[PDB]
């Protein structure tokens, strides 16, 4: 049998990295892309057509479940696996991002953070292990503090510091509960805002405290694709080598290329979901808009190469009408597509590090989706 | 190799007749369910799932794609089988029910009717038989006028006389096209509103000119049940007895029971799926809403002996989350559910008639349905 979590690495590219992380639920595939599903679902999808994409695991959110259905309301039901029918590994955010993105007001402290719903609710370190407890999360991420951005440095120190305080807090609250600690997996968040200085600090109390892996947080919330990557240069080298590292919410194709030369191993975004919804495909030559008229008449599948179900059937003329006229299965259609894209790119990152050409790869993706 | 259109009688009991219609696309199974899919798509379904839930054609509509779409856009692009991925038989509407049912302004005449898309445009029994021919429909519909009701005995009587010279040119134009000639069929369409005298008229002159099946129109307009089954006692029996007998627009698990009784192979209707998505699902208990707050913790499926794979996976608690969230997933599963519990009832029907205990089964399913 699997163990509660293992992640060895397979092969190296620099600083890329091929592997799998092992847990009781089953194997993840790293790099790792994560499609989002977080009012327990991923939009539009069936789990078995999410599994038939590629995807090893799926992310769900402390901040939607808490509020519908409800946590202990999950738990009495059997669990997030069962109640949507997803028998692999699940990762759960904390909650500490989306209270201070979708609340309408929030009361911030070092308890923890109240807040009103989208009645009061509240989180802390403690409460939103539990409720990924609750869950039935397989790995379960640290309660912390999404520092704004722009952040001046002491205001990003001051975040980083409760942070690591949270952090802490979250340890003791996970190990504390023995049937979790047993099966979950536990993963701490690098903050620091932009900083090299707070960074290295960051790293430094994480690796302190001890995780099973490492996620780089303070990203992708406005800063721009160049300085993200700066960012990545300095922070990434700072984790521990032999845990896994997640860049929380990132990204687009060309982001998730990058990130991956840069040491990170876990992604997820609502991108291939949520643009997928709104016309938006994905294709090897770059995006395009199936609303557009000129996909009217046009009988090729969404992308010319694509192994999905979604290009095996119909063209872009059916999806376009599908997309314009507001059907549902437009969208199931569109999300497919998009989700077995990104899974495509995975596969492509993964097999180029195995095979060290992950330069090579990375230069001729971007000719092209560039062009 | 299937002919172009051949229907026989497998078994009998009473009025009821179970047998198989065989087209070059496929056999039909008779009495039928057929899922609607008015805008080139079964709401939220892949074909494939349609074909799983038992459906062996479906129903198109010449109104809603002759907008959008298009027919010539259609045509051009191979054809509607080709275009939304379902490669067994399809019914067309003929457009004369949805043209004064969904648009803001029409001008009727003798030739035909012009109306202001809900641009301009005109629909004649001319121009429908050549858009059900671009569309590449299997079963034609005629063209022809749906008696408000109610109606007095001389506006039906004039309606009805209107809708029998327009089955004359409907026929005239189908066998004009050779290729249409050869590969579909058509079907005369009676009206009469509710008056026997004017119904035996509309069926003498349907036989005349003769049809490959007969519809019986200009029911499930706001009648109810009661009046709908009077007028199905004398009606049905005025068609060719060994030609199929299609009720449009019908509808309720119990109109179809009844509707078989006397006389009917064919059905379709919105129900199942317009109703799925607003959260009513038919359950042998009768139907229920999934969104009443009883079902937030039922772990149950939707109903308790439906082989669907909804039912074979999800709990009504989940369904009920899915629809109270808005998620697309929830019109998915709710829509699987009902059209595979519709297609359920009509293999019933099938196997009680074929087995000579029909009566027995419409008895039952009646004592339980409305416990
Ligand atoms: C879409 N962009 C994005 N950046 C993020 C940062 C964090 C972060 O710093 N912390 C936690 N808990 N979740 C996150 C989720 C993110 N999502
Ligand atoms: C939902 N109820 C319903 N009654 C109908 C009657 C006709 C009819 O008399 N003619 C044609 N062409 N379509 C029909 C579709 C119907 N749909
Ligand atoms: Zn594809
Ligand atoms: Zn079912």
């Amino acid at each position: 049998d699997r163990p509660r979590f293992s992640f060895s690495i397979a092969a190296r590219e620099g600083k890329a990295r091929t592997g799998t992380i092992e847990m009781k639920r089953g194997v993840i595939r790293t790099p790792a892309f994560m499609p989002v599903g977080t009012a327990a679902t991923v939009k539009a999808l069936k789990p078995e057509t999410v599994r038939a994409t590629g995807a090893d695991i799926i992310l769900g959110n402390t901040y939607h479940l808490m509020l519908r259905p409800g946590a202990e309301r999950i738990a009495k039901l059997g669990g997030l696996h069962s109640f949507m029918g997803w028998d692999r590994p699940i990762l759960t955010d904390s909650g500490g991002y989306q209270v201070m993105s979708l609340s309408s007001l929030t009361k911030q402290s070092e308890e923890g953070v109240t807040f009103k719903s989208h009645s009061r609710h509240m989180l802390s370190p403690e409460r939103s292990i539990e409720i990924q407890h609750l869950l039935g999360s397989d790995i379960v991420m640290a309660f912390d503090e999404c520092t704004p951005y722009p952040a001046t440095p002491s205001r990003a120190a001051s975040s980083m510091e409760r942070s690591m305080r949270w952090a802490k807090r979250s340890r003791d609250a996970f190990d504390s509960r023995k049937e979790q600690a047993e099966n979950a997996a536990l993963f701490g968040i690098q903050q620091g805002s932009v900083f090299e200085n707070l960074r290295q600090q960051s790293a430094d109390a994480l690796a302190e405290i001890g995780f099973d892996g490492y996620a780089v947080g303070g990203l992708a919330v406005g800063e721009g694709q160049d300085e993200m990557f700066r960012v990545l240069d300095f922070s990434v080298p700072m984790l521990p080598d032999d845990k896994p590292h997640y860049l929380m919410g990132v990204g687009k194709p060309d982001d998730i290329v990058g990130a991956v030369e840069r040491g990170i191993d876990m992604f997820d975004c609502v991108l291939p979901t949520r643009s997928g919804r709104n016309g938006q495909a994905f294709t090897w030559d770059g995006p395009i808009n199936i609303r557009n008229a000129r996909f009217s008449e046009d009988l090729k599948p969404l992308d010319s190469e694509c192994h999905c179900a979604v290009c095996q059937k119909w063209s872009r003329a059916y999806i376009h009408h599908l997309i314009r006229a507001g059907e549902i299965l437009g969208a199931m259609l569109m999300t497919e597509h998009n989700i077995a894209f990104y899974q495509q790119l995975m596969q492509k990152i993964r097999d180029s590090i195995s095979e060290g050409r992950f330069s090579q790869f990375a230069q001729d993706f971007r000719a092209r989706y560039f062009a």
